């Protein structure tokens, strides 16, 4: 009896003609995409120039100090100090300071609608040469005359001081550059590019024309060294109510640029995909997307440095590598990418492939740029990855498809041998199978309880000596009480009624046979025992393939410096001060009490 | 003799019963995961409102200027100018400026604990109408009375000036909004929401109640246009020691919000995975993670705009697309993600699938947000990729497993034909193989030196004319001097002793046979020569599969603007100034010398 | 006739000896890389300390106020208020304020080169105790004496006020820490670490030595609480022209550090690849690249906290997990990664694997750090992904290669059965194939028009009763008028001339046969009809594999806060103010008009 019973039994007769089936034809294997045409080239990326136009100048003024003093016995107290900074008149700058490096001990200027005049020491005007300032770590240059305050003499009236001061400083002007400031925190409400030449008079000024002046062929005389006329300039000279500042007038457009060069890309591969271009600098790990057309520097505001810098850089680069390997291809091309980034691009071709497409590339505004260039480095990554995995996986499907094609060539010859099995496998269920011409006549098989099956001890034929069986005989019943059938066993638990599986008696006749969960054994055509597959050392026909799915992962908010670490980086907080300062009175004083008597 | 000897030889007899082996059964192929259920919906993302509460007001004050002058022959010098900014009294604002647009030529205010009174021109009080300020590019509005300083008349006392000034400015208050400032850099130590209505008196104030006032049904009269009563307001009026500022009192909570709307997401797919939710806006390329529960706006501080804005936006969006395709699903849902981001989410369902889960979603504090939203766009990416590669690779393993299943169906029939080979392959080593029942009796093969093997010139049988051999005869010896065996050759360098491979003599009898590194040839059962595989044009049975592993790549530190490019973007550096300014004295003066006589 | 004609026909004779071919040998399957050796360890990452050295001090000064008043009938006006802040002399700080908490009602100090003396109320010196300031929300502590300004008495001279003020404030010094400032916005041009001990005199000072002092064993007496001598200190005392500030002198190097601890990494796997190291904190999702050598803290400037903090942190961590599982491995190791990031790393080994490599790890400068740590989190990601996909795909190629190896074992036995087909498949074109020894004699097949082919109704043999054909007879012609050949049909549209495919007549003889686009049917060896494959329910032999390529995706510029949202976050804009302020005069005054008479 079927000891090992963790299986099902089947009985498969010759499958009646109907039904008949056919194998699926070879499938059309997919094709590798032609790929993606990339254009090798050099690129330069500009950015919204948030940097203020920087230049240098010179301040000329005098620190006037009028002091009143009250004299008492064995003591003295300041009664009211009046400090002011007054301009050094135009002529006093040209004829006095520049030429000789001197300055009047007197100050004459308009203040509060009147011609006030101050005399140092309250003594007749004496011209006094200038001397370098004192200890000044990390400070631009500066000179002056007076070094001591003047106070009234002993008694029981007033004293005026006049220190002609001149300082070299750093000036900072920002778009639209209609005005600028200094390192002293002093505003100057005139465009640094104001003047007369170049129609500079068009530029902005808040002052009367008589205040401003513009000296031509001006030879500055560097004090201290006393050196002079190193270079002639068109010295602009404005006279503020509090001082007189001057600087070398320079052209606007050439000196400024609303954009700043950010990156020099040696190889910026350019490709089209979806009505846009693709610039991927693998060197920097970045990818930009731009419309198909270019961008005229004409619509740009004061972006003169742009074209200038682009050319210089590119030509510079083309001379390091490409000058031998490749060759230029048309005039510079400019495209604008998302995030407000301007891309200067010059295509390249190696002699190996020795254009018209490059042609036909063609108020005022200004460009804004995103402080974050991550969306691009992201795109870059994704694409380079996606593109890869796709281009790769595709190759698989093809080979696979092709494999299944060749495999069929095998299934064809195979079905000839064991249709009953081959077909059963191709139908995913035990079925009777036989070849009816080129197609296959088939009819399902029938399940049989293993508990109802038992084998005969004899593989021999009492009625036919000399000859024996090739397969031991068996008996079974579908139902729990069903009739008993004299059918012989076939491969893989099939119950072949027709007992025509025979073979002449053989010497040294060992043989194992599939029998339920395990096998059955027979020595010399005589039964032996049943066993489990475990006993028989199993060998595999499969090519192993160990795979592991990519695990998850958490990306936590991570920052190098929180904005608060920045609001603190500022050594001085203008808000902290003014708050505490304008709160000073409230803390240490009462502003509501009135007194009288 | 075996000329081509870059190979090994084997002799395979009928493998003795022991040992016997079995093929590995079909393996259980993995199953596709049910997938990931995504919930379609609309979302809105708020952020820590770092923006200061912005509002407008009006300043009212007078620029008082007392000047002392010393008169000399042919000259005159200011002896001490005293400038001050004094408030314009309450009544003077309501009865004078508002109604008629005028202002007194006199200033009466408390300063340093006393009732000082200033008269413009030192002349009896005259009411003077106000006039718009002068040229003012990029400046809010402003008016005034006086336009010239008043100085003492010729001699050899003092002159007071009074310019009633009023300016429209921009006020800025920040959390907790207990106070605010102006564009003039003037602090006002009172909560902008202070007053009486709405229990505003609860709000913060550093001033006595008599200073502050709150006019009801106030009809402002726009100067210049002289238009008036366009709209009535509850004008708040505070009087600082230096001026009198006023503004329309407004409610707090409605006007402010500690959070600001950042992004309107049309489709924010929501899914659960690992006790958290998944909101992936594929449009923006971002993914947020939130706890399973919601977040009550109750724990929020003054976050009233939140719910308001969320509703407006969502309903707005639902009317563009979803209003036809989908339908709302319950009240708005709010979840908090990592990085301090608040997510407003409203689920959606198309009629095709026409909830309780949405239910059961349920001092004071404030939310902080990370300035970097990259950890999210990272997560988003990773997942969308990982999830893909996994979902894909899985499909492979399955198909593969299935392939190996079907493949077995072939290996079964195949072993019947060339067990000696099929098995040798399944054992990874040359072995003798024969079918013992359903299993396979096997016994390893034996290596034989090729240098010891030589073939016989004759494939014919001198003793048996008419008939010949199907395989030429050979001889060999295992050892270097071992006995010589009369065995015939079998397929693939097997040495079948039993010389029973025969065939009747055939006409036009060409035949090639595997012979060491190459082959051996025989014409008409008579030897010819040996050759190498090279000669025979080889054909492949393999389906090619060209693969390439993803190359490495370097991600270099890349920034659009270094923090230093920012510390410079600021036109004015409060630190640069105050340093140079407070260093001014050290550079151009001595503070250690004392004088007397 | 061939009704279904969407196919081609072929005639295949026994392929003449030439030409002959051979199958491709098994290919050498690739090997799994040994992998990547990772070193488990703990790490700590420092960063460019952009934070200013923070410490506390105390200001001591007096608010002197000299006021002149003009008296008139029924009125009075300030004629000129002179406000000044003067220092509280050294002795007055030690003997008066510290001990008793009092201060002189008089101020004696040098101003404008003279010994001015101020008396509160202009009355003989009286010592006045100090009292806490008034209402002060979010302000450090502060005390004072006077609380009211002093003004001249009724008439028709001057009044001086003296408010001894002392404030606790927050001091801020930045590299090189040669000077510092206060919360009052007051600069102090002396290195906070100046003094005498520790050779502090080396530090920077802009003042004469007599101004600065350094009290030893100083016991501060906390006012209000009047508590004293809680702790003795080396009180530094500098006396600026405007005040006298003091603070506890402390060592420099220990108190400061040009680097700040950023992240404590529990597990920072370290590995080598391409002459550099690999530190991947999977916890944070980050990867750093450093040279093979270390970095001496010797080249570091004032980076003392570094080693200190590194040790504390690490040892701390090693006591939470590793103390039991792993064991320390040598002294701390420091490497510098790109982006200016310093990595403190301590390797680890579990007892399971229980070093020399760790050894041999070995003016002044300072480190700069990138504000963006994304290039790293990028690298991290890419690698972890790339490495995965590679390590995975590889496994495929191998298994695949191996599969094709085993597959051959099948192709060998298969070709024996249907060479004509097997070979045709291996040649990618219909060819005649037969086994010539071990190789295969082959010769291409010939295409034949289907329109020229017709089958015979009889599968029977009139001349040979009892026996019949196994394959119906056919006729055809290559050319459009070519000769008619008596060849029988073979499998797959082959035209086997030799009509030797026979079989005895059979009962119930159904049979289908491939016939052009469809099939042909015969009942009892008598023709029936033709049909299309559609009729016959097709069954597949292929293992399906549904794949999908990863779709594209757009990464749009996305920012949490634009830099402009930051330029606004600042409650006060020093530029806005000074612009409007220094523009005040232009708006409400004329600076070009002169008057006289
Ligand atoms: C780059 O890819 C394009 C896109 O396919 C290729 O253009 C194809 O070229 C082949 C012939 O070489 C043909 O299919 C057509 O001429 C093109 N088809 C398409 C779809 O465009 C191109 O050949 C590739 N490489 C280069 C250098 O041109
Ligand atoms: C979404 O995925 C879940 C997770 O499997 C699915 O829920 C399963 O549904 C199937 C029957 O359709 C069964 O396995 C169980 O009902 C669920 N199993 C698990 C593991 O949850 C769900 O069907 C999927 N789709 C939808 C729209 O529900
Ligand atoms: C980590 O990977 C390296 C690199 O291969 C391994 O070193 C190899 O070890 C095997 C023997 O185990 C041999 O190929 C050589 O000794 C090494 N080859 C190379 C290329 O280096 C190492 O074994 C791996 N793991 C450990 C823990 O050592
Ligand atoms: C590019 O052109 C398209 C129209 O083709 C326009 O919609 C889009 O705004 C342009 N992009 C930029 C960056 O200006
Ligand atoms: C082209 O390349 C070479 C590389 O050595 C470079 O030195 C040179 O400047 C370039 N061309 C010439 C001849 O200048
Ligand atoms: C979410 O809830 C968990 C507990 O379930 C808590 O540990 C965690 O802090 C919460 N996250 C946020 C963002 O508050
Ligand atoms: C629904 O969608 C349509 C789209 O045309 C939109 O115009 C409409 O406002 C929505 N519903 C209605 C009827 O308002
Ligand atoms: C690391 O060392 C290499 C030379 O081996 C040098 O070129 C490079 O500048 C160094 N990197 C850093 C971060 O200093
Ligand atoms: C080692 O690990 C344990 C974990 O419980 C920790 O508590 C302990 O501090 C460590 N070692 C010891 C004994 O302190």
């Amino acid at each position: 009896k079927a000891e090992n019973t963790d299986a099902n039994f089947y009985v498969c007769p010759p499958p009646t003609g109907a039904t008949v089936v056919q194998f699926e034809q070879p499938r059309r294997c997919p094709t590798r995409p032609e790929g993606q045409n990339y254009t090798e080239g050099i690129a330069v990326v500009f950015k919204e120039n948030i940097a203020p136009y920087k230049f240098k100048a010179t301040m000329y003024y005098k620190d006037v100090t009028v002091s009143q003093v009250w004299f008492g016995h064995r003591s003295s107290q300041f009664m009211g100090i009046f400090e002011d900074r007054a301009p050094v008149p135009f002529e006093e700058v040209i004829d006095k300071i520049n030429a000789k490096g001197v300055c009047r001990s007197t100050a004459k200027y308009v203040r509060n609608n009147l011609e006030t005049t101050a005399f140092h020491r309250d003594d007749h005007e004496t011209d006094m040469e200038l001397k370098p300032a004192n200890a000044a770590t990390r400070t631009s240059r500066g000179w002056h005359t007076t070094d001591l305050k003047y106070n009234p003499s002993r008694v029981e009236r007033y004293g005026t001081t006049v220190n002609c001061i001149v300082e070299e400083v750093d000036a900072r002007s920002v778009y639209p550059y209609d005005e600028f400031v200094l390192a002293t925190g002093d505003f100057v409400y005139m465009s640094p590019f104001y003047g007369y030449r170049e129609g500079s008079h068009t530029e902005h000024t808040s002052y009367a024309a008589d205040r401003f002046k513009q000296v031509d062929g001006f030879y500055a005389r560097d004090l201290t060294t006393k050196a002079r006329a190193t270079a002639p300039t068109t010295r602009n000279l404005l006279t503020t109510p509090k001082f007189t500042v001057a600087w070398d007038w320079v052209p606007k457009r050439p000196s400024v640029c609303t954009m700043t060069k950010w990156q020099e890309v040696d190889e910026m591969l350019r490709s089209e995909y979806g009505g846009s271009f693709r610039f991927s600098s693998d060197a920097i790990s970045t990818t930009f997307t731009t419309n198909l057309t270019e961008y005229p520097l004409s619509r740009v505001d004061l972006g003169d440095c742009i074209g200038k810098d682009a050319r210089d850089a590119m030509d510079r680069i083309f001379a390091r590598r490409y000058n031998a390997t490749h060759i230029k291809v048309g005039q510079p091309q400019y495209y604008l990418a998302n995030g407000g980034f301007l891309i200067a691009y010059q295509p390249l071709l190696s002699n190996t492939l020795a254009h018209l497409r490059e042609q036909s590339r063609k108020s005022v505004e200004r460009i804004k740029t995103t402080s974050s260039i991550e969306f691009a480095r992201l795109q870059f990554t994704y694409n380079h990855i996606q593109r890869h995995v796709n281009d790769m996986l595709g190759r698989v499907a093809i080979a696979w498809c092709e494999l299944q094609n060749h495999e069929l060539t095998l299934w064809n010859e195979a079905r000839k041998l064991n249709p009953n099995a081959i077909a059963s496998v191709t139908v995913g269920r035990r079925v009777s199978a036989r070849m009816l011409g080129d197609v296959m006549a088939v009819s399902t098989c029938v399940p049989v309880a293993a508990d109802n099956v038992i084998v005969q001890n004899s593989m021999r034929i009492s009625s036919r000596p000399g000859a024996c069986y090739s397969r031991p005989l068996v008996s079974f019943r579908y139902e729990d009480q069903g009739p008993l059938v004299e059918g012989q066993l076939g491969e893989n638990n099939e119950l072949r009624l027709t007992r025509d599986a025979i073979e002449p008696c053989t010497v040294g006749h060992r043989r194992y046979f599939t029998f339920g969960g395990g096998y059955v054994y027979f020595e010399e055509y005589a039964y032996s025992h049943q066993l489990s597959r475990a006993d028989i050392t199993t060998v595999s026909t499969f090519i192993d393939l160990n795979i592991t799915m990519l695990e998850d992962h958490e990306f936590v908010p991570l920052e190098v410096y929180t904005r608060h670490e920045i609001k603190d980086s500022g050594l001085l907080d203008y808000t902290e001060v003014q708050r505490r300062n304008q709160l000073h009175d409230l803390r240490f004083a009462d502003i509501d009490t009135v007194i009288h008597a």
